[PDB]
């Protein structure tokens, strides 16, 4: 039988003003048999119009998806404003109703470091730099690195561990050229989190 | 109906020859209907007797999960050869076969470097201890640390990654006392491995005296 997920707006574009943040219910295992589903939004139970609907056939597996995407606004989400899809569909008992909000909890800025490559690791033609990013509460972060304003397309990040602390870190590796390190170019690993001035740090690193 | 999982002995317990590596065969959603599981085990195709099979009950559910655990010899594991659970049961159509075996593949060894400390945290009452262990492959690794030789407890280490050259890599993170790290103490961050000679190497910091 048919099943519905509810998604939050990721966290990068609920603190940046210039993004789009999306609330998104996903109706997932509609039957073929009884293909029809009505997905109706709600916030603080108010009856809202805008959300956008797509379907996508599994022929496959004798199904079909439904995703609907309700645009919010960055303040109702950081306010904490419930946000509820309610699906209709013939083969279910009665309609399920899924709502998500931002929780209400302790915010801790993380620690950011950006620490050299290793002594031992300078003989060779590349290597890592490291982003450490430790003590954050709740455990939503973005973390990416640029180069004079380019975005490095060659960097890793960790999952997200919790500490035995009750707070988060993870780390952020940057594979550099020897070359590129040696010309004297700055490495930024930036940090997107709830706890951040302007939602945001940058930390810099070179030679 | 029921179905079978097959699972990999730890890479320490299979690297390291006082421990005892396991293979094991978890059956789920067998009925309380036909609750009678029978598991045999074999290694390149002979029958071994020596595995411990438990079956814990699920009745919330009224179904029951069988629990077979193989003790297997270290260079069976490392040579390749092949483990196979056979699963007969009532209800089944017919039996369920499982096998599993260690790929062969490249090796790579893993490089280790434990990261100096910032200025700023080591003022700190507590601090953190970062090890950086980069270009392993097999995925497989364990990694711990040690304070004067006796293994630490407060440390958490991060999942693998895959990195962009098809090698591997993680990190682990200590908490270290001040007044611990001003005593001169040594700290370890130990990396069990099969690419490494004698499967370990540790590398070690401490205060500059
Ligand atoms: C195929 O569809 C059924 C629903 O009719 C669902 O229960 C099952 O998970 C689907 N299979 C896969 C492999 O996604
Ligand atoms: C309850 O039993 C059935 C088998 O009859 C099994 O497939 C199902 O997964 C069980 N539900 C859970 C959550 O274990
Ligand atoms: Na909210
Ligand atoms: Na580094
Ligand atoms: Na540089
Ligand atoms: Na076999
Ligand atoms: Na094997
Ligand atoms: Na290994």
């Amino acid at each position: 039988g048919p099943s519905v997920f509810i998604f939050p707006p990721k966290i990068k574009d609920v603190l940046m003003i210039s993004l789009s943040p999306m609330v998104t219910c996903v109706v997932v295992d509609v039957s073929e048999d009884d293909p029809d589903v009505q997905i109706s939004w709600f916030v603080n139970n108010v009856e809202v119009h805008t959300a956008q609907t797509q379907t996508h056939r599994e022929d496959y597996n004798s199904t079909l998806r439904v995703v609907s995407a309700l645009p919010i606004q960055h303040q109702d989400w950081m306010s904490g404003k419930e946000f509820k899809c309610k699906v209709n569909n013939r083969a279910l008992p009665s309609p399920i109703e899924k709502t998500i909000s931002k929780p209400r909890g302790p915010v801790r800025a993380p620690q950011v470091y950006v620490l050299p490559p290793p002594a031992e690791e300078m003989t060779k033609k590349e290597f890592s730099l490291t982003c450490m990013i430790t003590g954050f509460l709740p455990a939503e972060i973005a973390v990416d690195w640029t180069s004079n304003g380019r975005t490095e397309q060659n960097y890793k990040n960790t999952a997200t561990v919790l500490d035995s602390d009750g707070s988060y870190f993870m780390y952020s590796k940057l594979r550099v050229q020897k070359s590129t390190w040696e010309r004297g170019s700055l490495f930024a690993c930036s940090v997107v989190h709830e706890g951040l001035h302007n939602h945001l740090t940058t930390k810099t690193i070179s030679r």
